[PDB]
């Protein structure tokens, strides 16, 4: 009851950035969102990403680190051990950037040191149309396919597709049916597609049909953020997954907070509760009886939906947030007891 499970996803972000690796501390110097209902001529100003003041709700065990780390990068790999979560679902950003390069090896690298698996999690690039994102599958399948960390489900790599709405039916339908005019069926380069489920099952129900994704994970840890991520909606989805043909990867987190960067959103605020808010999302995934789970997320730190260890801090500028009564690595021990759970469902 301590082997790595290849059907837990977690999503992971790679964009952090030190000052001596970095050039600068990347990500945990952020700008503040304007309120998107609040006016003209905000001037909301910035996080700077100092030692007392970094772009989060919560304080990182690890401190301000970089991505590029590989010291930090050894770490990551064994909290994914005890977290039990087999398969590293990474953001990927399109940069084109020697920088990115050499991180996704890094990561490719240290994930396979300890059995970890590395997907892709395709976010809203510029201009990100199918056409372009075929190229750029065919780039990933190609530059990291043949690498022994790079995940496949039973031969097939799998891509979860942020934002998959911003693209229409149509569109999709060139690269995912069978006879789509720029197919990926039955290529080289096939692939599990996962789109981003968000609205209510009138309009999801043809979408997922019509653009032809193999199936869908609704990401945000908040719960009730959407109709997809409010989890009394996961058995009913899931019946609707079983009858056509479709993988339904339930995301689940324990609990969100972005107010530092977004001090206007508020009302997205979950408590943790000393774990009870996650225990009650994980159980609603493994009782709608799916096959897979996502979890939102190892380290996106700006949304306060981290399971990574983080630990009590007050500086001069802000009081963090932390894990109460629960200590740091406590979010990666009770990931292991659901994934768990999870297996002695499956
Ligand atoms: O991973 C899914 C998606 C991300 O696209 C999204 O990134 C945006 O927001 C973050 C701040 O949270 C910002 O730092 C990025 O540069 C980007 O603009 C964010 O991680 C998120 N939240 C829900 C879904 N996402």
């Amino acid at each position: 009851g301590t082997e790595l499970d290849y059907d837990t996803f977690c999503f992971y972000y790679d964009w952090y950035g030190s000052e001596a690796i970095d050039g600068q501390y990347r990500h945990w110097a952020h700008a503040i969102a304007p309120d998107p209902n609040g006016g003209s001529g905000q001037n909301p100003g910035t996080i700077p990403g100092t030692q007392e003041s970094i772009a989060s709700n919560f304080y990182p065990q690890l401190g301000r680190y970089s991505s590029s780390d590989p010291n930090i990068l050894t770490k990551h790999m064994d909290m994914f051990v005890m977290a039990r979560t087999g398969v590293l679902a990474l953001t990927w950003w399109n940069e084109q950037d020697e920088t990115e390069a050499k991180r996704i090896g890094l990561i490719l690298d240290a994930a396979d040191k300890k059995k970890i698996k590395v997907c892709f999690h395709l976010e809203p690039y510029p201009s990100r149309n199918v056409q372009n994102l075929r190229e750029n599958i065919v780039k990933l399948i190609t530059r990291y396919g043949n690498h022994p960390a790079f995940y496949r489900k039973d031969g097939k790599p799998l891509f979860f597709i942020y934002d998959s709405y911003l693209i229409e039916p149509s569109e999709w339908e060139k690269l995912l049916s069978p006879g789509g005019s720029i197919t990926i069926r039955n290529t080289a380069y096939d692939a599990l597609m996962i789109g981003l489920w968000t609205s209510s099952p009138t309009v999801q129900r043809p979408f997922i049909l019509n653009a032809h994704f193999d199936g869908f994970y609704t990401y945000f840890a908040a719960t009730g953020f959407t109709y997809g991520s409010t989890p009394t909606n996961w058995v009913s989805m899931q019946k609707w997954a079983k009858e056509n043909g479709k993988i339904f990867i339930p995301s689940v987190g324990p609990g969100y907070i972005d107010t530092r960067i977004r001090p206007w959103n508020g009302s997205v605020i979950r408590t943790r509760t000393d774990g009870q808010y996650y225990d009650a999302m994980y159980r609603k995934a493994i009782e709608a009886g799916v096959s897979a789970i996502s979890i939102t997320s190892f380290n996106e730190w700006h949304e306060g939906s981290q399971i990574e260890p983080a630990v009590p801090y007050t500086s001069s500028e802000f009081t963090y947030l932390d894990y109460e009564n629960r200590e740091p690595d406590y979010y990666l021990t009770r990931t292991a007891y659901w994934v768990g759970k999870f297996r002695e469902s499956k």
